[PDB]
Order: structure tokens, then C-alpha cells, then sequence
């Protein structure tokens, strides 16, 4: 089954430069995250389609994890991805995506949206445990990408 969630986000940067810096995730992502170490292109350019193997370190062990590129829409401010492999999918979780959309928001900000689609196999649901970590996982890297903005304001 899919199983949709929409939470509502804020910050203060404009829409165009978290989209700009959301598509420079690759980079910005292993200097913020502590755990995360690389991010590697596995086939693609880095458009939709492309598969990503990021490396991180967890409880001091070397774990990988595996990204689809799903869409990017510079219309409507979209980048769009999916956990395809590694420790965020337990057996009946086929696939996690994260979507971040962003509107203009009052004051020279942005509205988010941030989704999170949880495939599971058969009539499994979504474990609430899982949600929340999936969750979690979303807005950090949306605050990741926004806090890497803020800190480098000419970048953008
Ligand atoms: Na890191």
C-alpha cells in the first residue's frame, strides 16, 4: 500500500534559493550531517532516475543506504526523492519517498510542504515508530539544506 503524509514547514529563505541549494544536496549534506559521510552516483547525471549510494556511520559501524532521483520541477519548486535500499526499509517497506515543495512565504520566506510516501507490500501499513523516524529524517535534511543557506549566504 502507499500511505501519504503532508506536514507544513517555514523558513525564512526565499523559495528559489532553498531549491537551488536542495539540488546541491549531494555536497551540502556530508559537511552538515555528522553521519552523513558521501554520496556517491551510482548510474545517472543527476536528474530523475539517477540512483545515489550514500555512505553514512551509525553507532560507530559503516552503513550504506540507496536514493532514487524521482523528480525535480523548477515550477513548482520540487525536488523529489526515494529511500530504495539499506537500513530505513524494513521487510515490509518496499520504498520511502520524501518530497519538498515550497511556496513564497510572508517576509521574503518560504511555506513548505514535506511529504513523505511510504510504500509498503500487500496490506502491510507503516509502522508508527518508522514514521516518525521517516519524519525526522525529512525535516532534517530540509533544516540541513536551509542551515547550509543561512551559513553561506553568497552561495546563493
Ligand atoms: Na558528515
Amino acid at each position: 500500500g502507499v500511505f501519504t503524509f503532508e506536514d507544513e514547514i517555514t523558513s525564512t529563505v526565499p523559495p528559489a534559493k532553498l531549491y537551488n541549494a536542495m539540488k546541491d544536496a549531494d555536497s551540502i549534506t556530508p559537511k552538515i550531517i555528522d553521519d552523513v559521510k558521501s554520496v556517491e552516483i551510482v548510474e545517472g547525471n543527476g536528474g530523475p532516475g539517477t540512483i545515489k549510494k550514500l555512505t553514512i556511520v551509525e553507532d560507530g559501524e559503516t552503513k550504506f543506504i540507496l536514493h532514487k532521483v524521482e523528480s525535480i520541477d523548477e515550477a513548482n519548486y520540487a525536488y523529489n526523492y526515494s529511500v530504495v535500499g539499506g537500513v530505513a526499509l524494513p521487510p515490509t517497506a518496499e520504498k520511502i519517498t520524501f518530497e519538498t515543495k515550497l511556496v513564497e512565504g510572508p517576509n521574503g520566506g518560504s511555506i513548505g510542504k514535506l511529504t513523505l510516501k511510504y510504500h509498503t507490500k500487500g496490506d502491510a501499513k507503516p509502522d508508527e515508530e518508522e514514521l516518525k523516524k521517516g519524519k525526522a529524517k525529512g525535516e532534517g535534511l530540509f533544516r540541513a539544506i536551509e542551515g547550509y543557506v543561512l551559513a553561506n549566504p553568497t552561495q546563493y
